[PDB]
C-alpha cells in the first residue's frame, strides 16, 4: 500500500522545515516505501523541472548511491535538491565550479590537490588556538547571563576554524565571516536580502588576491600547499583557489554551527546524557551530535544510466535525493535510533555523507570544533537551561536553527 502521507507532500518543502523536522513522515517511508517517488507540480520543483525525484530513506541505499558515483552524478544537476522555485538554470550550473558538484576525473584531480589543506597535521595544528577560542567564547557568553545560544555560542568557532585553516589575518576575519554568513538561508524571510552571488564574487576576488600574495611569502597554512606545484605541476590556479575558498566559506560555517545548536538542544532534552557528558567529556559525543543534528538534511544525485536500486528501477536522468535525516535514524542500522546516546560506538552515521568520493573532507575538523566548544560549554555554563523554543530555518535541505534563547546561569 501507498505511504500514509498528505497528498502532494514534498520532503524538500522549505515550509515544512521552517516549523519542524518531518520525522514521522520519514519513518513512514522507511516502513512502507523506503524508495518513493516524490512528485513535484509544475513550477514547484525548487529549480528542477523534471516532475519530482526518488526519495531515498534507508542508510544502505544512501551508501550504495554514494559509493557508485560512476552512475550517480553530482555534476549533472548539482547536489543541492532545492532552491527558490524561479532560480535560473545558469545559476544552478555555476555551482559546478566547486569540488562538491564535480564528477571524476575533474573531481579526482581537485580532491587530490585540496587534500593538502586537510591533512591530519594541518587540522591538528589548529587545535590549541581553537581550544583557546572556545573557552573564550563560552566565558563571554556566560558573563552575559542569558542570550541567543546560536549567536553567542554556536556561531563563532566554525568561522574561526575557517580563518585559521586559511591563515586569514585577524583584521580580515570580520569581512570573511560576513561573506560566509551571506551564502546560506535566502529562502527564509529573515535573510531575504542576502546576496550569495555577490558574496561569492567578492570572496573570489579576495581569495585570488590572497593566492597571489602567499605565493610570494609562504606561510604556516594550507594555502602554500594548495598553490605550490608538485612533481607533475599539479596545483590550484588562482581562480581555482578562489572557488575553493568559496566552498570552504560555505561548507565550513552553518552546518557546524547547527550541529552545536542542535547538540545542546539534545542535551537540554536528555539531562542524563548532559550529566554524563560533563563528567567524562566523551569525544564520541561529537558523532552522536552530528547524527542527531543531521545539519544537511539531504543531497541529491542524478542517474547517468538506468540503475536498479533495492528493487526500484531508477531511470537515466532521474534525480535521487539522499535523506540523511532519515538514514541517520534507520532502525536496521542503529540500535534505538531515537535514543540520544553520546557513547554510541561505532556510529556509522551519514551526517557527513555516505562513504565515497565526496565524503566530507572537513569531518574531523567539524568533530574537533564540536568537542572543543562542548568542553567549553561544560566548563563555563554547565547549568544552562533553555528559555524558549528554537526558531528553525526555512530551507528545503538544510536543517538550521536561527535563534535559541538560553539562560546560561541556569537560575
Ligand atoms: C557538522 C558539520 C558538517 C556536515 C554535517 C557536513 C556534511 C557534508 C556532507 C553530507 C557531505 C557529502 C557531499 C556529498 O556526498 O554530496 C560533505 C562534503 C564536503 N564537506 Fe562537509 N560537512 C560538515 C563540515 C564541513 C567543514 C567544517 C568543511 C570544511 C571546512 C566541509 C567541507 C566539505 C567539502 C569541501 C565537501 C565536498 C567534498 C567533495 O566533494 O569531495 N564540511 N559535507
Ligand atoms: C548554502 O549552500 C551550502 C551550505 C552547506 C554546504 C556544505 C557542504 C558540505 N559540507 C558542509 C556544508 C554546501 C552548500
Ligand atoms: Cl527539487
Ligand atoms: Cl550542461
Ligand atoms: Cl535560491
Ligand atoms: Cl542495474
Ligand atoms: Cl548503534
Amino acid at each position: 500500500p501507498s505511504p500514509n502521507l498528505p497528498p502532494g507532500f514534498d520532503f524538500t518543502d522549505p515550509a515544512i522545515y521552517a516549523e519542524r523536522l518531518p520525522v514521522a513522515e520519514f519513518a513512514e517511508l522507511r516502513s512502507a516505501a523506503p524508495i518513493w517517488w516524490n512528485g513535484q507540480d509544475p513550477g514547484k520543483g525548487g529549480g528542477f523541472h523534471d516532475g519530482g525525484f526518488w526519495a531515498i530513506t534507508k542508510l544502505n541505499d544512501v551508501k550504495e548511491i554514494s559509493r557508485h558515483s560512476d552512475v550517480f552524478s553530482s555534476y549533472e544537476n548539482g547536489v543541492i535538491p532545492r532552491f527558490k522555485n524561479d532560480i535560473a538554470r545558469e545559476d544552478i550550473e555555476v555551482q559546478r565550479f566547486v569540488m562538491l558538484n564535480m564528477d571524476a576525473p575533474h573531481h579526482t584531480r581537485l580532491r587530490k590537490i585540496i587534500s593538502r589543506g586537510f591533512t591530519p597535521r594541518a587540522v591538528g595544528r589548529l587545535h590549541d588556538e581553537l581550544q583557546e577560542r572556545a573557552q573564550k567564547i563560552a566565558a563571554e557568553a556566560a558573563a552575559a547571563g542569558s542570550g541567543d545560544f546560536v549567536e553567542q555560542v554556536s556561531c563563532e568557532l566554525p568561522l574561526q576554524a575557517i580563518a585559521g585553516l586559511l591563515g586569514v589575518p585577524q583584521e580580515d576575519r570580520g569581512k570573511l565571516f560576513h561573506w560566509s554568513n551571506e551564502m546560506t538561508g535566502n529562502e527564509d524571510p529573515e535573510y531575504a536580502h542576502i546576496d550569495p552571488k555577490a558574496s561569492s564574487a567578492e570572496l573570489i576576488g579576495y581569495a585570488m588576491k590572497m593566492a597571489e600574495e602567499k605565493a610570494k611569502n609562504p606561510a604556516d597554512d594550507i594555502v602554500t600547499q594548495l598553490i605550490q606545484a608538485d612533481i607533475d605541476g599539479e596545483k590550484l590556479s588562482d581562480d581555482e583557489f578562489g572557488f575553493f575558498v568559496v566552498m570552504l566559506a560555505v561548507a565550513g560555517n552553518e552546518t557546524t554551527r547547527n550541529s552545536i545548536t542542535q547538540g545542546m538542544m539534545a542535551f537540554a532534552e536528555h539531562p542524563d546524557q548532559w550529566e554524563l557528558y560533563k563528567k567524562v567529556r566523551p569525544e564520541t559525543a561529537a558523532d552522536e551530535i552530528v547524527r542527531w543534528a543531521t545539519p544537511v538534511t539531504a543531497f541529491q544525485r542524478t542517474a547517468l544510466r538506468d540503475y536498479e536500486l533495492s528493487g526500484v528501477q531508477i531511470k537515466k536522468g532521474q534525480r535521487v535525493v539522499m535523506f540523511y535525516r532519515s538514514a541517520n535514524f534507520d532502525e536496521e542500522v542503529f540500535q534505538d535510533p531515537f535514543t540520544f546516546n553520546i557513547l554510541r560506538n561505532p556510529n556509522p552515521h551519514v551526517g557527513f555523507g555516505g562513504t565515497g568520493a565526496h565524503y566530507c573532507i572537513g569531518a574531523n575538523l567539524a568533530r574537533m570544533t564540536i568537542n572543543l566548544i562542548f568542553n567549553a560549554v561544560a566548563d563555563h555554563m554547565p547549568d544552562l537551561k533553555p528559555i524558549s523554543a528554537p526558531e528553525r530555518l526555512r530551507s528545503g535541505w538544510l536543517n538550521g536553527i536561527k535563534h535559541w534563547q538560553v539562560d546560561y546561569t541556569g537560575r
